[PDB]
């Protein structure tokens, strides 16, 4: 006897870091092409953007390629196309730090709620992350998607037989964790670390600096879906 | 994540299995047209070649199964074929073998969609396929085939533990289930090795396995399955 039922939670830049790793590539990359190009010129003009191939890290690294070789003239060597191979399987060696507070508030929010890790990204880096954060055993259900739409997140409710209405969902993107559950009619709690359509005056929202806040949150929006 | 399948009476299977590359539709056929590109592109450098076993094994723990990670580990096997004399117009290239593969147009083999529907008239069915989930979703929707296979079931092994996994989600024991693929090693031995049944069609002994030449034969097969398994249990 309780409004909210289950609660997910992104996994990327919400349980584990993930964007500092790539903005690592990123200047490795950079550093790359400083050899070739006047990148402290106001006119490059990257476009990394239009080469995705994914945005995982063998999606990134594919579009570092293809860019470097664009933005050369194909002049780039052979070696240094290497050095951005090694990026990419940096990136995807990188053991993922879980967040400060993540397996505190996890496991505050396991002792009254069912709880679902549903991450978009590549299959196989993803089931690496869950298998190094450690947290595979405070998530039972996990759900790796290739997109995080309104139809995604109401198949996996459909699977659990529990309406919108009794979920929340906490992440670090409006757009995507956020404004797809409230459009099926759910909550969200935001943590952040693309424009989006969430109204600045959305009621069955909270912004919660740190995972610490979770819990609370968790139980506040709790309330709000037994009074509403 | 799969849904407890709503059992029948008087059947003893009641979920069937189906790999998609080379069992559902073609797949490998532009695998080897990746592959020919790759040695076309080398060939202008050297007198394939087989370097590429050797990276493709260790950038497997890496990258998992899929083109993306084919593209990554050819790029790295020229480089090295070549010693770096690799033009990057020519990496290039192998970046478009990839780009081209992962939008290799998926066509389904003679007689599935019929077998196909004839076995999900009396049986469950799922697609269970490992390797590159957005690539597969794609295959499957591009295939046509969508309409018969709501349950999609991408991992990234095709082992007993994964096996077993799939089936507690569905709430099924093995030995309710067939599995029907062209890959011995990946589709129908794990699943034997659970306590499942098999149906072995190679793209061109063992009683809870039968080798079936083409799709046309896997409703009988799985009928013939289904009856040695009520005959058990
Ligand atoms: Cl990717
Ligand atoms: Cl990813
Ligand atoms: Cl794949
Ligand atoms: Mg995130
Ligand atoms: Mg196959």
């Amino acid at each position: 006897g309780q409004a909210i039922q289950l609660v997910g939670f992104d996994g990327d830049d919400t349980l584990w870091k993930s964007e500092d790793y790539y903005r690592t590539a990123e200047a490795d990359f950079e550093a790359i092409l400083s050899g070739y190009l006047d990148l402290g010129d106001s006119r490059m003009q990257q476009h990394l953007l239009a080469v995705e191939f994914g945005y995982g890290a063998k999606g990134m690294t594919l579009s570092m390629i293809e860019t470097a070789i664009e933005l050369t003239e194909a002049r780039i060597e052979a070696r240094d196309i290497q050095r951005i191979v090694e990026i990419g399987r940096a990136t995807l060696q990188h053991p993922v730090e879980v967040i400060a507070g993540v397996r505190e508030a996890v496991a505050a929010i396991a002792a009254d709620y069912a709880v679902v890790l549903i991450t978009k990204g590549d299959l196989f880096h993803q089931e690496q992350k869950i298998e190094q954060s450690g947290l595979s055993d405070l998530f039972p259900r996990i759900e790796v998607v290739s997109e995080k739409d309104p139809q995604t997140y109401a198949r996996v409710l459909s699977e659990f037989d529990l309406p919108a209405e009794r979920f929340v969902m906490i992440g670090n993107s409006l757009r995507s964790d956020v404004e797809p559950v409230l459009a099926i009619g759910g909550w969200g709690i935001y943590t952040p670390y693309q424009d989006h359509g969430v109204a600045a005056d959305e009621p069955r929202l909270r912004e919660v600096p740190d995972p610490s806040g979770w819990p609370a949150a968790v139980r506040a929006l709790d309330a709000q879906a037994g009074r509403q």
